[PDB]
């Protein structure tokens, strides 16, 4: 089937930041907005010129290479480092799709390109709407055959962090494997979740604000998984049906459900994404 992306796209219109828009402020247009994915944009002529994620976020705070914006040019201040343009952090040679993309397209762009949404763009790559894997799932929902189980769609090796684990090194961990989130586990047991989003909220923090006009900024990278997971998490189970789970994660806006044993043991990860491959 021939389905446009467009029938789709959220009608609202897509919050965006500018080249020039500074790291502090595109911070904040993300907190403020709740959006977690920023297309940037020129004033302009609005065309796509990047993008910035959280997860870019997370790589400029320790878990990458962006991180020396910080440590090498600004001498490990978080807060300088942060009045700089987000041209300096933002992903360039965006995954967009044409404003006559169909459904199909977008699915297998989500499935084989390792992203979890795209700008919509026409012929002179001006920015249209956006399309996320969510979208596409709410739009398909009932669809899912109500019989079709979760197993054969769980992603069997977790990657994880620890309860003791520093955020500088959970970002690491994040960026490196190219996972927003991580189940928390301890012992075999699932005790928490963390994602990029939790190491957003914590520097739009009170506690964040005292330690970098008076820090200290390692303090923040410092804080352990412990103080800042999400310790009760909505998980998955063999068995359950894919459709329950799908719909689980649209009414939620969560992306990610560890799969767990009644007793608390990993037996996998399922995510949006994995959703997907049942219309693959
Ligand atoms: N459409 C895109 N085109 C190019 N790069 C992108 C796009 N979307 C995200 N990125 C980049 O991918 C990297 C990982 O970011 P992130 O994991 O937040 O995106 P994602 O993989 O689309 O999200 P999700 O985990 O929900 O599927 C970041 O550097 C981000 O800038
Ligand atoms: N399975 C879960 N159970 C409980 N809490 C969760 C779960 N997954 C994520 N969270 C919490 O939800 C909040 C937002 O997480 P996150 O933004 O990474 O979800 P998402 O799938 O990316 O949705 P979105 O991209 O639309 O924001 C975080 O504080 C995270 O700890
Ligand atoms: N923590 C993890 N450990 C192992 N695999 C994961 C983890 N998180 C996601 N995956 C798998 O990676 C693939 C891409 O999923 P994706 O939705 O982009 O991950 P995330 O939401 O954490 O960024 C999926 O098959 C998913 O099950
Ligand atoms: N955008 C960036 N991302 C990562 N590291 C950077 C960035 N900009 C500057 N740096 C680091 O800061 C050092 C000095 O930068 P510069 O004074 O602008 O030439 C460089 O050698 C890099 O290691």
């Amino acid at each position: 089937m021939f389905v446009r992306v467009m029938k789709i796209a959220q009608n609202k219109k897509i919050v965006t930041v500018y080249p020039t828009t500074t790291i502090r402020k595109a911070l904040m247009t993300m907190n403020e907005n709740k959006y977690r994915r920023l297309p940037v944009v020129n004033a302009g002529n609005n065309k796509v010129v990047g993008i910035i994620t959280s997860m870019d976020i997370v790589d400029f705070m320790g878990g990458g290479s962006k991180y020396n914006l910080i440590r090498e040019k600004h001498e490990r201040n978080f807060l300088a480092a942060i009045n700089e343009p987000v041209r300096e952090i933002m992903e360039e040679n965006v995954i967009t799709l044409k404003e006559n993309a169909d459904i199909d397209e977008a699915i297998e762009t989500f499935l084989t390109k390792n992203v979890g949404g795209a700008p919509i763009v026409n012929d002179e790559n001006q920015l249209i709407s956006l399309i996320t894997e969510r979208d596409v799932i709410r739009a398909l929902l009932d669809k899912i055959d109500e019989n079709e189980v979760i197993d054969d769609y769980i992603t069997r090796d977790v990657i994880v962090a620890t309860p003791g684990e520093r955020l500088k090194d959970v970002a690491r961990t994040m960026v490196r494997n190219g996972f927003r989130r991580l189940p928390v586990v301890s012992e075999g047991r699932l005790v928490g979740i963390i994602t990029s989003t939790d190491f957003i909220k914590l520097l739009g923090s009170d506690w964040a604000f005292n330690h970098m006009q008076t820090g200290n900024v390692r303090e923040i990278t410092n804080v352990r998984m412990e103080e800042i997971m999400k310790r009760d998490v909505i998980t998955a189970k063999e068995g359950d049906k894919l459709k329950k789970i799908a719909e689980i994660m649209v009414t939620n806006d969560i992306g990610a459900l560890p799969v767990v044993d009644e007793n608390l043991r990993i037996k996998g990860i399922i995510t949006e994404k994995d959703v997907l491959k049942y219309f693959a």
